[PDB]
């Protein structure tokens, strides 16, 4: 698809067999989702920006489906105000900026 | 152009006659620049980010060039981690996400 930026670029994702809404975010290095369980090992991380920093759990090699596109990559889980799909997974679905 | 996301989408902008580096950020509603001098009056603006909300300065109808593309619109100024070009100006230069 071609997604406009007149509104926030929100899409449906499937992860851990759950359907969620998330923001396609070219300014985010990493994908960050609100508190949820994920399988496997994890390590803590801090991410930050306007407003300060939050602590997240980093899970690697997680399967995700983004607007019907299957991918795998690292997912950070923690108290983000919005679910974010970052560049680590946008690349895998072939997402580009165009003007 | 078409910008892939394997690296941060950092571009050159021009504002107040000066070149600066800024991030094309589809996760930011607004354009937010590092502390600088801009003309005219400003108004207060609360913006939300990963750690919470903060107050920044809002300047309207400011000339800014993004990758050579001329724009005129609202620029926020505050303690942003990096200069950010958000959806208000991305929309104005005709940028979309595509996959
Ligand atoms: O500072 S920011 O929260 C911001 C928001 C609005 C306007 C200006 C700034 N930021 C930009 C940012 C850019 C580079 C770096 I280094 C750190 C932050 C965001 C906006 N989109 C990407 C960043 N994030 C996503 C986000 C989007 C919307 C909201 I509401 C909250 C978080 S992030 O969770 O912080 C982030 C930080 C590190 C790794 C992955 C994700
Ligand atoms: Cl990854
Ligand atoms: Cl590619
Ligand atoms: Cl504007």
């Amino acid at each position: 698809p071609q997604i406009t930026l007149w509104q926030r670029p929100l899409v449906t994702i499937k992860i851990g067999g759950q359907l969620k809404e998330a923001l396609l975010d070219t300014g985010a290095d990493d994908t960050v989702l609100e508190e949820m369980s994920l399988p496997g090992r994890w390590k803590p991380k801090m991410i930050g920006g306007i407003g300060g920093f939050i602590k997240v759990r980093q899970y690697d090699q997680i399967l995700i489906e983004i607007c019907g596109h299957k991918a795998i990559g690292t997912v950070l889980v923690g108290p983000t105000p919005v679910n974010i799909i970052g560049r680590n997974l946008l690349t895998q679905i072939g997402c580009t900026l165009n003007f």
